[PDB]
């Protein structure tokens, strides 16, 4: 199971494609819900996500059809469609999943920013960097449910450091797309959905605190922080979760005025990366860096929750450290930081120490050696 929320509030999810085309925004969005009684949301929602991710992990397409056996029924713990929480504005996260994912695969910490009184836009990138995902060729397609899907792009050595930048550029782009879509909804625009779901996006009018926006990301969306800040003064703070930071150009480092945290995994993390995050570190700038201690890379993604702790380990899916107390840890240093730089007044200060890493499962800093 991936977990609940560890907050006050009830989560909902719902899909928004807007618009229909492979360069409009296509997100999942995590919510504080009204109501505890919907049914839970499809956790992969379609069987090419399964194909590509097959693709991805190098295997044939008959291995995508087992996974989609073993895991196309597996729900997240978010009342689908259900209505969005009133009375209240919320502070929003714009969320950018890793290489290989997609929208749907960060519930565990979407679930949880939400369950705290937080919007989640979980964004789907057009990039080629997802493992699937779709849009409509035209206005007709998208009325007949006529998806076109795109599919992971396999790199060549040569097209590696021109094609990951292009993609971070263009992931980016898309961060600023769906915060733009977001707000323009909260002011009142009506947009209409590409997807026909039983979600009225009216509700969302008035519902955005429009001071308070953070960017977060795991891995590819780690880096698609720092270029996201770097280009949208809007976004206040950002979260890298486990940056992979090889997608930057040389030019981003110096250019980050906001507050920015990296938690990264004990075994991911190597110097040339670390070299990399360094370089955004400066005096007048607000950084901060946490190691999770027996924790890898998808230790992030809900992935780290979907097997058994020896088939987990095995995979690089689980670390020696248990996957609920490693989100936590991840989850609540998010919710103390986001505060101090949104200017919550939550309770969210209660976690500050795991900010600096005062934690047994926590290093200040960085294990990785360098200069
Ligand atoms: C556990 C799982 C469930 C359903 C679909 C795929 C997977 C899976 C996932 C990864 C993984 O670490 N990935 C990161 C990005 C994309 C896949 C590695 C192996 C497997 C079997
Ligand atoms: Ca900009
Ligand atoms: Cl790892």
């Amino acid at each position: 199971k991936i977990p609940r929320g560890n907050g006050p509030y009830s989560v909902g999810c719902t899909d928004l494609m807007f618009d229909h085309t492979n360069k409009g925004t296509f997100l999942r969005l995590y919510y504080p819900s009204q109501d505890n009684d919907r049914l839970d949301t499809l956790w992969i929602p379609n069987k090419e996500y399964f194909w590509g991710l097959s693709k991805f992990l190098g295997t044939h397409w008959l291995m995508g059809n087992i996974l989609r056996l073993l895991f196309g029924s597996m729900t997240t713990p978010a009342n689908w469609n259900s209505p969005l929480r009133p009375g209240e504005k919320y502070p929003l996260v714009v969320f950018s999943h890793g290489l290989g994912a997609f929208r749907t695969l960060y519930s565990a910490i979407g679930i949880d920013l939400a369950s705290h009184g937080f919007i989640v836009a979980a964004v789907e990138h057009r990039d080629r960097s997802a493992s699937a995902t779709y849009y409509f060729k035209d206005q007709s397609a998208a009325e007949i449910g006529d998806k076109s899907w795109l599919y992971l792009r396999t790199l060549k050595q040569e097209e590696e450091t021109h094609i990951r930048n292009e993609q971070v550029r263009q992931r980016a782009k898309e961060c600023s797309q769906a915060l733009s879509l977001i707000l323009d909804i909260d002011h009142g625009k009506p947009v209409k959905n590409a997807l026909d779901l039983k979600f009225d996006m009216e509700q969302l009018k008035d519902s955005i605190d429009r001071e308070k926006i953070a960017v977060i990301g795991h891995s590819f969306g780690g880096a698609t922080v720092i270029q996201t800040l770097s280009e949208d003064q809007r976004f206040r703070c950002g979260i890298a979760l486990d940056a992979w930071m090889f997608p930057l150009g040389d030019e981003v480092y110096s250019r980050i005025p906001q507050p920015l945290f990296f938690i990264n995994s004990e075994y991911f993390q190597y110097p040339a990366n670390i070299i990399k995050m360094k370089k955004c570190y400066s005096p007048d700038k607000e950084r901060k860096m946490i190691t999770i201690r027996g924790s890898v890379h998808q230790n992030f993604a809900d992935f780290t929750f979907a097997t058994g702790k020896i088939i987990g380990h095995m995979l690089k899916l689980k670390g020696d450290i248990d996957s609920n107390v490693a989100i936590d840890l991840s989850n609540k240093a998010s919710l103390a930081f986001l505060q101090k730089h949104l200017g919550l007044h939550k309770d969210f200060d209660q976690w500050d120490c795991l900010i600096e890493g005062d934690d047994e499962n926590l290093i200040p800093g960085t294990n990785i050696n360098t200069t």
